[PDB]
DNA sequence: GCCGGTCGACCGG
DNA sequence: GCCGGTCGACCGG
DNA sequence: GCCGGTCGACCGG
């Protein structure tokens, strides 16, 4: 992690930031800039590393003139993991231009990329209102990941990028939202086979990142076998809990 | 639908009309409530709304039991109610709020008789999926809180499609759609199950031809509903299980 | 491959040459880039005429050579090769009338378009598509014919012997004439045949564009018969499945 | 030319 | 301490 | 995404 060496600061830095509340406080809408300001942030005291994912593609893009075509866009990720979580659309990547770059996307596995040395770090920020106790936010999808792992073996990637956490906490204080804590967590530092999938909340795994564990102490190839080990049990125990909760209950019905 | 009655009045009020850009479409479902409120004032209602008014208009009943019993429907206390505990904790001084999954946006009744209108913005510069329309196992209760009651005179569940796109500085509605849940065809409703088991499909082509009886709707859809979940059960396994298994070992 | 090494010149003689468009009609089927496929023949014998032939071209001169050898048997034999008799071989009454003065002719279903050896076989298929229009991709060819040259192949074990490639020649419209633009080079014997698309309805070819048409395949020539067949059965069963699925049950409310 | 996965973040009728 | 539905609305490595 | 249907005509261990 690039972010973990200074994450000290940042918690320093957020803890009594605030930010105008929408004037509903739940759901992606009444999310939070709190983002936007951990960007400001990392932007700050590692202007070469920070990227907004769509940002580092636009840039990518922008050093190879020469490079034109979805085909030949592609190569310049050298890496099929990588390009799997980064890429964007085979349209999207041939219209790619000058006069009309990448914005923001609702679906990008990142909020904020740190590259320094061939080495990613894809930071994925979590707000969560303290003012009540809620479930454990979506976190990414358990079947993207267990793509990720597939990839890794077989292009024996294991060393090239990582998967974090950054939980920012947050209460309303009047007419507007107020930071009170923060939480750091590696995806590849938690044990595998612990890693709960909601099914139904798009196949997303779960958990608040204040509360995660962080003592594997295996290798990655371990981690990548490991999960989809819990990936492909797990898939069979929803396609029979389903029958047991969405048939039999409603048979009697037909 | 007490809507449907008023649904031009509604269309000629949204399209052109412009809001400060800053979901993003939220600024036109305040529009929707607004006009109601104020076209309609004795039906309309928020959800967390309605709970209130009904909980402060029967003070004399405390406690989650009694509470509970104010709804004088199974069916509908399981689409309104809130929880237990927020059932029993309620109180003049500790209103109900608005709730990320409460049923629907607005709520119209009359004569006994409950509209369940649910807004849906659309963003029309960008061409995209269906978006999420009703979790189809909450449609599956509902229907099956339906026979076991015999209530199907009582309400109805419609939607509104908001089209809007951004220009210049603000935001404007550019079209409206208009459809009725238990007018399409049953059997022919979505079901994403990754995409929290929600029906989807565009308001501006949800067909509206079932002619049949409140009573065949709820069975089919349930009918549809088993057959689908047993599917995804086969197909959960050759695409999340198959293609995987060569890595465990 | 032969042209491979001169694969070059080839893209770039193609490149900026035009013909007509055919009868000033609809640009599909045979009728639309098939001029260009002469073209690259015209130089394919102008340069290798030391060996390239026509599909029926060669097989007349494979006979001539052997008048003591008329009307099938020794006409059949005469390719030592069981897989090549499969993929070259005309019809029985067709390898009977032959003669100086009954010679072969190009025959529509005929396997290569150019075919040029040196003991060593290749099946060279042209393939033209109008650039200016997004399409699928064409029929390679039939996914049952090569199963059955899998098969033979390792029956006899013939793993080295033939290669099967495509030219693709794109061309868009200008002017009173059709130009070339880009080609692309590929061998089918390089990719991987588990990943090979079979369109069953589309005459069970096999559909790719050369251009996308991968050429990473590590292992034998055996190898790849082997897994062919392994793909070319499943697909045949999901087929069998599919049907039912979407030909069968969707009208069966009607009888 | 039909089909469906992903991000965001919420409590318990 | 553990389990897991619901709303919103997004295009094609 | 991935996935696949059509039009046009041809002869045969
Ligand atoms: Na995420
Ligand atoms: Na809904
Ligand atoms: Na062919």
């Amino acid at each position: 992690s690039f972010i973990k060496p200074i994450y000290q600061d940042i918690n320093s830095i957020l803890i009594g930031q605030k930010v105008k509340r929408p004037k509903t406080l739940s759901g992606h809408a009444a999310g939070e800039p709190f983002e936007k300001l951990v960007y400001k942030f990392l932007k700050e005291n590692l202007s070469d590393l920070t990227f907004k994912q769509y940002e580092y593609l636009n840039d990518l893009f922008m050093k190879n003139p020469a490079i034109i075509g979805h085909e030949a866009r592609y190569k310049l990720f050298n890496s099929p993991t990588l390009l799997f979580l980064l890429s964007r659309g085979k349209a999207a990547t041939e219209n790619w231009s000058i006069e009309n770059l990448f914005e923001e996307k609702q679906n990008d596995t990142a909020d904020i990329l740190l590259v320094k040395d061939q080495f990613y770090e894809l930071l994925d920020v979590k707000t969560r209102n303290i003012s009540k106790s809620a479930q454990a936010p979506n976190i990414i999808s358990a079947y993207k990941l267990a793509q990720t792992c597939a990839k890794m073996i077989d292009n024996k990637e294991f060393d090239l990028f990582d998967i974090n956490y950054l939980e920012v906490d947050w209460e309303l204080n009047g007419e507007d939202l107020v930071c009170v804590s923060t939480s750091f967590a590696e995806l590849f530092k938690s044990e595998p086979s612990e890693l709960y999938i909601n099914w139904a909340a798009a196949m997303q795994i779960q958990f608040h990142v204040r509360d995660l564990d962080q003592g594997f102490n295996g290798t990655r190839e371990e981690w990548a076998k490991s999960y989809l080990k819990h990936f492909v049990t797990q898939a069979e125990q929803r396609a029979i809990s389903m029958i047991d909760k969405f048939v039999k209950p409603f048979k009697k019905y037909i």
